[PDB]
């Protein structure tokens, strides 16, 4: 039998996906630590490694066996589902099995995934600093139509202390905070002017390494949502722009409070996909 996480409910993908509207040809591109691809809840198209060593069908980790369930596990009588279970789903090893990768690594999976012709691309990851390299390719992606979504951070309100990292702090990348199961702020969460908007991140369910399910907690649990909801949208509305997919998802958002700790609010992809 299949569990529904809370996530998908409170964002109310369960809503569009009843509709008929589950991703369908949509490319969406992981950029993480891997894909373990033989889970008999994921379907994994295709990816590519920019971690010499390893081959992208291999999660030594779980953080992107976990994000990738998010954003697609299918729709089955097993495991979980996930917010757009019919995408076409890739795996782009740019962090290795202890979630360290360098600068270069993350951009040469950016620009992989904007040329292999990607509709969105999922950076569940935070560096302190960018690189101006990493600033081209994002503004490159999202200028060729790619919808890029990332993590805000897990640094938390710290007075009136900005603390969203990279890639998310740039302005072609949305950057995402996270809630918990009673729309609350996580304290976790980053804060700063460029929060666009919140998804579940506390205790979330998804698939994890080796054919098994974890509860792990983050705003790289929060992003896989929106990655996911901006494919259901594309799924119904197929010649929307980037800048139309990333708009109907922060003017629909329910007002949570303050944009410094909320942005635009909770998503919610049925108001998103009318
Ligand atoms: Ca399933
Ligand atoms: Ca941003």
């Amino acid at each position: 039998a299949q569990t529904v996480p809370y996530g998908i409910p409170l964002i109310k993908a369960d809503k569009v996906q009843a509709q008929g509207f589950k991703g369908a040809n949509v490319k969406v591109a992981v950029l993480d630590t891997g894909i373990q691809a033989s889970h008999p809840d994921l379907n994994v198209v295709g990816g590519a490694s920019f971690v010499a060593g390893e081959a992208y069908n291999t999660d030594g980790n779980g953080h992107g066996t976990h994000v990738a369930g998010t954003v697609a596990a299918l729709d089955n009588t097993t495991g979980v589902l996930g917010v757009a279970p019919s995408v076409s789903l890739y795996a782009v090893k740019v962090l290795n099995s202890s979630g360290s990768g360098s600068y270069s690594g993350i951009v040469s999976g950016i620009e992989w995934a904007t040329t292999n012709g990607m509709d969105v691309i999922n950076m569940s990851l935070g560096g302190a600093s960018g690189s101006t390299a990493m600033k081209q390719a994002v503004d490159n992606a999202y200028a060729r139509g790619v919808v890029v979504v990332a993590a805000a951070g897990n640094s938390g309100n710290s007075g009136s202390t900005n603390t969203i990292g990279y890639p998310a702090k740039y302005d072609s990348v949305i950057a995402v905070g996270a809630v918990d199961s009673n729309s609350n702020r996580a304290s976790f969460s980053s804060v700063g002017a460029e929060l666009e908007v919140m998804a579940p991140g506390a205790g979330v369910y998804s698939t994890y390494p080796t054919n098994t399910y974890a509860t792990l907690n983050g705003t790289x649990m929060a992003s896989p949502h929106v990655a996911g909801a901006a494919a259901l949208i594309l799924s119904k509305h197929p010649n929307l722009s980037a800048s139309q997919v990333r708009n109907r998802l922060s003017s629909t958002a329910t007002y949570l409070g303050s944009s410094f700790y909320y942005g635009k609010g909770l998503i919610n992809v049925e108001a998103a996909a009318q």
